[PDB]
């Protein structure tokens, strides 16, 4: 009981990623600093803003949201969910959709890449 | 002339969607309206946060955005481009993940679903 | 009643395909003429290989083929479902998932593009 | 040297499944196993038929497969890569896309689930 939004995690690829307060709408906004960026970078910091579903108020919510990158023309989506794993430890599973700019229309159908990632807890 | 996000959309499914003004920042809000489970209860509209990618201001501008749903435990994502010429007529073509709420973490590997939707200009 | 995989095929990008016979264990194979190959060519054929399910002998079967191309390293996959529309027409409606050739594991993240297709008869 | 398809192989959610041999055109046939909805009856087994891209005679060939569900209307799709170095040991990295059987056209949206699996060498 209690999977948490609202702190630091870092995933599977060595991305790291801040999330701030929850508000009552479910609402939250926070930070990313990626790793693998189709041409990995130095340090490159991009917000997110997502939401965190509250109907029935469940313990493993269901969430979204989106990474407004600021090194490049893409954007990513992320969806997934809370969990408390066997071991009592928070776990975000997620599923991601990567948006490449493309100049023409007739190019759309090659835009989309997908994927997963699996957040854990940092602070020590 | 660029392709604008704010106003009012229609998609190939029937479902519509409003949104508001875009920020500075590229944050955009709006509402999201679809015919839930057609007939029971009519339709039902859920809020809708998001964002416009605005590296290099370009014309046709990459978005995402979060649809929390107000009748379900379920979360959307959608991504994708705001496209123009075809007849001088905006396009939204964009991609969906859909994520259920399941009960324990084993059962993760069926929460997701994907998709897409076409958006144009509502006949007005 | 009577959605039949065998024939040529036209989607909605400009590729053509036809499919063979399909056996008692429900097995196919046919061929791939592709109009958008991340480059677009000439007229390049690839050879596919696929299934049609036979549970319950349903008339609106799934079905899935693999894509073997010819002139370049990655391979496409598509799934869907052979409908009869309102208008008794046959329609294909399918998703697929392109992987791409990576040369390091490391880089396996971006490697997978999805996307739809729809097919309708040509014979004419 | 190389990483062979052919052999036997579990994945990270405890399935197995068997390989043929490859032919010169790169097709092959196995065996797809799983727990079946696990308890009710335990385990069974569906075939499996697919390619390995063979363009440029790579060592860590793309392929994809399609398995034909035995117990169910529905088909799965998988294409990913065959890797090797991070000890020396063989690893299949893939996605797929199941589609469940829909009754209407109308209802297509919501019949494609994706995800990913990993594949290590059985031990044995």
């Amino acid at each position: 009981r209690e999977c948490s939004l609202t702190g630091e995690w870092t995933n599977d690829l060595g991305s790291n990623m801040t999330i701030g307060a929850v508000n009552s709408d479910g609402e939250f906004t926070g930070t990313y600093i990626t790793a693998v960026t189709a041409t990995s970078n130095e340090i490159k910091e991009s917000p997110l803003h997502g939401t965190e579903n509250t109907i029935n108020k469940r313990t493993q919510p269901t969430f979204g949201f989106t990474v407004n990158w600021k090194f490049s023309e893409s954007t990513t989506v992320f969806t997934g969910q809370c969990f408390i794993d066997r071991n009592g430890k928070e776990v975000l599973k997620t599923m991601w959709l990567l948006r490449s700019s493309v100049n023409d229309i007739g190019d759309d159908w090659k835009a989309t890449r997908v994927g997963i990632n699996i957040f854990t807890r940092l602070l020590t």
